[PDB]
């Protein structure tokens, strides 16, 4: 059901980008497809994504913390839950990293969230309800 270039996963479709682009120029193209950029629910949601990505890449997630007060907000304004998130060690970092990316880190091999800069390009996961 899902258009082509786009995996599925229960009832949503996700596109998983190539090219690099700044959070909201994310977003607005995730808006373009008539979709938002991912907010993750549930586990299941997230280890099937980790397992569609380039390892060597990082990808950007509806998740922000637009004044740096540290207060993450969903952009489908879905409660934040702080309990079940997939945070790495020690992150977030900055008041000024207020974006939210996937990435992969090496030692150990982990898959995990981290806050980066937001005009600093980068790959995305859009996620469009069918
Ligand atoms: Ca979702
Ligand atoms: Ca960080």
């Amino acid at each position: 059901s899902c258009p082509k270039n786009w995996k599925s996963f229960s009832s949503n479709c996700y596109f998983i980008s190539t090219e690099s682009a700044s959070w909201q120029d994310s977003e607005k193209d995730c808006a373009r497809m008539e979709a938002h950029l991912l907010v993750i629910n549930t586990q299941e949601e997230q280890d099937f994504i980790f397992q569609n990505l380039q390892e060597e890449s990082a990808y950007f997630v509806g998740l922000s913390d637009p004044e740096g007060q540290r207060h993450w907000q969903w952009v489908d304004q879905t409660p934040y839950n702080e309990s079940s998130t997939f945070w790495h060690p020690r992150e977030p970092s900055d008041p000024n990293e207020r974006c939210v990316v996937l990435n992969f880190r090496k030692s150990p091999k982990r898959w995990g969230w981290n806050d980066v800069n937001c005009l600093g390009p980068q790959r995305s996961v859009c996620e469009m309800m069918k």
